[PDB]
């Protein structure tokens, strides 16, 4: 037996049930930004507790595991994939990814261990980055206008998300500065996979 040395074992879902959540297939940062939204207006959780996490790297190729794209034991190689971490207030924290097959909300290390796996084995030119930005900061700053979803005749890849653009009085288009893992670039603190595991995980 090993006995660990807060558990959240009570916890309480930050969001509605996967199935209730709005989500739009190929736009995690939207389906993320919505979460915000609702954990906002809720008046559950601070909104400081949360943060949103974009998951990228240089070549923006990023295998992904346990996502509803493929199912199996096989990863999604996404340009980039977004996610709500909560760091509940005693320590332990969740992911909610509406993609994944594991359970919404999840437990960090099992989500890490699971859907993100080490990086120490994995081709360089595929590893992970992460750049986390507070969901009040990301509600403040992000704006996409969605013009990289459009083939090259401006006809849409994939469905947009059935309202309107994200925009700010400063911008309606910045999605590149968060997909970007330039700590120069964009809001939020940028980590390796190992800096966000030590930084997070138990």
């Amino acid at each position: 037996q090993w006995m660990e040395g807060p558990a959240a074992v009570h916890y309480q879902p930050a969001s509605p049930p996967r199935d209730a959540c709005v989500y739009s297939s190929c736009y995690s940062e939207e389906n993320v930004w919505k979460l915000c939204e609702y954990i906002k207006n809720h008046d559950q959780y601070p909104l400081e507790e949360c943060y949103a996490v974009f998951i990228s790297n240089e070549r923006k190729m990023i295998p992904i595991w346990k996502q509803q794209a493929r199912p199996g034991d096989g990863p999604v190689i996404w340009d980039y994939h977004v996610v709500l971490l909560h760091v509940s207030s005693g320590g332990q924290s969740f992911i909610y990814d509406l993609d994944t097959v594991l359970p919404f909300p999840c437990l960090f290390d099992t989500y890490v261990e699971d859907a993100i796996k080490s990086d120490d084995d994995i081709h360089p030119q595929f590893r992970r980055k992460f750049r986390v930005i507070c969901a009040d900061s990301y509600l403040k700053n992000f704006a996409s206008d969605r013009s990289h979803m459009k083939d090259s005749s401006g006809n849409w890849r994939e469905p947009p998300p059935p309202y309107p653009c994200i925009e700010t009085g400063d911008s309606k288009m910045n999605l590149n500065d968060f997909i970007s893992m330039d700590p120069k670039v964009g809001w939020g603190a940028v980590y390796t996979l190992s800096e966000f595991t030590h930084r997070f995980g138990s």
